[PDB]
């Protein structure tokens, strides 16, 4: 009786908890498998997450799923002490991992400056704005003029000099996911007030421990409590406000939509979503680019970082093969300029830094061009802080649920879909009581 449309982690902790609750439901998945942006796949010999990699227990919904379903100790820290690679002036910079962390330390600090005034409750993000903000008016007019400013602009307007720029480029190519000059610099900033405003800690949540198990020993942990059968290739194409794709019809109370605003275009509205949330979906999100696992000779203990245009702006070794290879992964900001599964295109990745050493294998999927994505990881652009993830939480039948929509960890973790999936589940039990 209640309609869920998607198999990834938001719609999945939703069933669940409707199913607590005693309320029907039913999850119709339009790919041949669970787990959405999630996605463990045996690849280059061994089990690499294509999406959702790194967990960590300050990240409370990811955290008690990790406790619920027996990962408390199969996580493991991605390796550290690599030799670090940087571009800066069309130059190629050694140093130690260490000397790239503390000069990205320092541009941290001055990145995340309002934060304690914008976020002392940082699952409150919109408090500046609301009736209750009880501060001074500078606060609400800066907080409103970040959200039209992007990150390296903050770090430029401090006086850094040009190596530490190229750094934070590299950096936020990485973290936005996409062209970091169009993003909204309030994205950063609630990451500081999520990891208490330290660098160190921001990096511990994000990058440094994976699950041994993977991804799927959660999502197909979650799946596994379920009473009610998933109907995988099923894709939606309309809903009304309830419809339906492929002729077929379902009736149902209510409807949680968890398909990203990368794919929604797929799904007809009628009535015809609000202008302001029409809009997200014509402008999307920051996220288009891409994340690769590149396949080296020999155990190399390798980190490079390089500004926009590159193909892949941060790139690190993750696993040390039998075989004596590694497995290194990156990250990139534009999915268009490089082809993940040709060796030839990661060839060009690693000689961005290094002339010496040899890809062997290479493997990724292309997020941003799947059909029932159409984006990575979802990331804001200039004033959606404000005007963006906000306006989709009017639809009193139908709701909209998923990581790009989190009060928290909003868009880069599973932390945002388990979150955001559970509580719209809380709003369907409320209103039903
Ligand atoms: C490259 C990458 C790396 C990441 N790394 C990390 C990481 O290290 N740590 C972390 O915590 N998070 C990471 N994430 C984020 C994390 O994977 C996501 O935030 C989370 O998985 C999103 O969950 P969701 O349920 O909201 O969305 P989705 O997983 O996108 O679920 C939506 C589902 O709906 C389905 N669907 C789409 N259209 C239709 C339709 N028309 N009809 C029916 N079904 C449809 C999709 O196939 C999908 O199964 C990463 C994401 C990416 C892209
Ligand atoms: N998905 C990894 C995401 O956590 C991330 C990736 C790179 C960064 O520089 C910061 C955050």
């Amino acid at each position: 009786k209640v309609v869920i449309i998607g198999a990834g982690f938001a719609g999945l902790v939703a069933a669940r908890e409707l199913q607590t609750a005693g309320i029907e439901y039913e999850i119709l998945e339009a790919k041949d498998r669970i787990g959405g942006r999630a996605w463990t796949e045996e690849r280059m010999g061994r089990p690499l997450e294509l999406g959702a990699t790194w967990v960590h227990w300050f990240q409370a919904h990811t955290w008690t799923e990790i406790m619920r379903y027996g990962q408390r100790t199969e996580i493991t820290a991605s390796p550290s002490g690599n030799d670090a690679h940087w571009v800066t002036d069309g130059k190629v910079v050694k140093g130690t991992e260490d000397d790239l962390d503390e000069k990205l330390t320092a541009a941290m600090g001055v990145t995340y400056e309002g934060s304690e005034e914008y976020f002392p409750n940082p699952h409150d993000p919109l408090w500046v704005l609301s009736d209750d903000f009880d501060g001074p008016a500078e606060v609400r007019e800066r907080f409103l003029s970040d959200d039209q400013t992007n990150a390296i602009d903050l770090v430029k307007e401090a006086g850094f000099d040009q190596e530490t720029i190229d750094l934070v480029d590299a950096f936020w190519c990485a973290g936005y996911i996409g062209d970091p000059y169009t993003g909204s610099a309030l994205m950063a900033k609630q990451w500081g007030a999520l990891s208490d405003n330290r660098y160190r800690v921001m990096e511990d949540i994000t990058l440094k421990w994976k699950l041994n198990n993977g991804m799927r020993s959660l999502y197909d942990g979650i799946a596994g409590d379920l009473n009610t059968d998933i109907r995988l290739n099923t894709p939606v194409a309309k809903v009304e406000h309830v419809t339906t794709e492929s002729g077929e019809v379902i009736e149902a109370s209510a409807v949680i939509c968890t398909v990203p605003v990368g794919a929604l275009s797929n799904i007809e509205f009628s009535p015809a979503l609000p202008d302001a949330v029409q809009s997200v979906i014509d402008d999307k999100w920051n996220s288009q680019g891409a994340k690769i696992w590149i396949k080296i000779k020999g155990h190399h203990r390798f980190l490079g970082y390089a500004p926009k245009p590159a193909k892949m702006s941060v790139v690190r070794s993750e696993y040390f093969m039998d075989d004596d290879t590694t497995i290194l992964v990156g990250f990139g900001y534009d999915n268009t300029n490089i082809d993940l599964n040709s060796i030839e295109d990661a060839q060009a990745v690693i000689n961005q830094w290094r002339d010496d050493l040899e890809v062997v294998d290479t493997t990724g999927h292309n997020w941003v061009a799947d059909k029932w994505a159409g984006q990575a990881w979802g990331t804001l652009r200039k004033g959606q802080f404000t005007q963006g993830w906000s306006l989709f939480d009017i639809d009193s039948q139908l709701f909209f649920a998923g990581s790009d929509y989190a009060y928290g960890w909003r868009g880069v973790c599973v932390d945002g879909a388990l979150e955001k999936g559970m509580t719209t589940a809380r709003q369907v039990i409320n209103s039903m009581r």
